[PDB]
């Protein structure tokens, strides 16, 4: 008995509105721009949109973007949420500022507005999600550990119905922002362009001598001389052939990752839910540069 999650459209809404609520999120993430030692918000709007897209099951349509359920306290407080009560409290005031969106579609838009003001491709993002009662809140449990290999990773993201070119074009989110200690027990940034969205990720891993090292939190990582980490799971992309062959495509070809990462993102926040025919086609959003704001 899979769930049937039909997506409804907040009633009477159209392009216009989504824009002003992107436009919103956009103006914000300019003003707040201190946080994180002037990272800004960007990377853990992206972060808070994977982590709430990511509990998804293929198996039985259970988790993923469409309840908006990272709003209950089990779903807030999984130890592999911690750290996203900052987007979370970010978004708020947006929320309160437009009271009709629902939190799947604020979770999953506040994902799509980060990648673009951050200077990635445009992210088809479609509306519709409904928020769902607290019982539907998935366990604790279905986000990826760190300290694992190639197979792990790769068996992980079967669940989510995502294949190889998808898992090292997603991955690719890690040119953003960092891993903080206090967090989830690793610490320092991928590359050094922390919200600008390029493939720096890819030129990273193939480029820099990694060192296994030991953190203060007592987990190894992959450091290099340049200040950079890679967590085991990143630095197994270039330990696996099938892996490795993708991760030099994009080093290579920056059009090619920003179309595949497109691609997978719009599909990983939308896995799950069925779109009528009926509804309207995805929105591609203008950029605050677009607009001339
Ligand atoms: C094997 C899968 C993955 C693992 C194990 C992993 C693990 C991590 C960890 C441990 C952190 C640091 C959290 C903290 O200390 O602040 C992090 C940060 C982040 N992750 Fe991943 N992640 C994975 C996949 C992804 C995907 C698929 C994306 C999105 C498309 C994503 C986007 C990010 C972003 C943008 C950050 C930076 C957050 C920040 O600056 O606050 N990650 N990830
Ligand atoms: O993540």
């Amino acid at each position: 008995t899979p769930l049937v999650h039909v997506a409804s459209v907040e009633k009477g809404r159209s392009y216009e509105d989504f824009q002003k609520v992107y436009n919103a999120i956009a103006l914000k993430l300019r003003e707040d721009d201190e946080y994180d030692n002037y990272i800004g918000y960007g990377p853990v709007l992206v972060r808070l949109a994977w982590h709430t897209s990511g509990t998804w099951d293929k198996h039985d349509n259970t988790g993923g973007s469409y309840g908006g359920t990272y709003r209950f306290k089990k779903e807030f407080n999984d130890p592999s949420n911690a750290g996203l009560q900052n987007g979370f409290k970010f978004l708020e005031p947006i929320h309160k500022e437009f009271p009709w969106i629902s939190s799947g579609d604020l979770f999953s838009l506040g994902g799509v507005t980060a990648v673009q003001e951050m200077q990635g491709p445009k992210i088809p993002w479609r509306c519709g999600r409904v928020d769902t009662p607290e019982d539907t809140t998935p366990d604790n449990g279905r986000l990826p550990d760190a300290d694992k290999d190639a197979d792990y990773v790769r068996t992980f993201f079967q669940r989510l119905n995502m294949n190889d070119r998808e898992v090292v074009a997603l991955m690719g989110a890690h040119a953003l922002g960092k891993t903080h200690l206090k967090n989830s027990g690793y610490e320092g940034p991928w590359g050094a362009a922390n919200n600008v969205f390029t493939n720096e990720f890819y030129l990273n891993l193939l480029n820099e001598d990694w060192k296994l090292e030991k953190n203060d939190a007592n987990n190894e990582q992959w450091d290099s001389k340049s200040g950079y980490m890679m967590l085991p799971t990143d630095y197994s992309l270039i330990q696996d052939p099938k892996y490795l062959s993708i991760v030099k495509e994009y080093a290579n070809d920056q059009d090619k990752f920003f179309k595949d990462f497109s691609k997978a993102f719009e599909k990983l926040l939308e896995n799950g839910i069925t779109f009528p025919k009926d509804a309207p086609s995805p929105f591609i959003f203008k950029t605050l540069e677009e607009q001339g704001l």
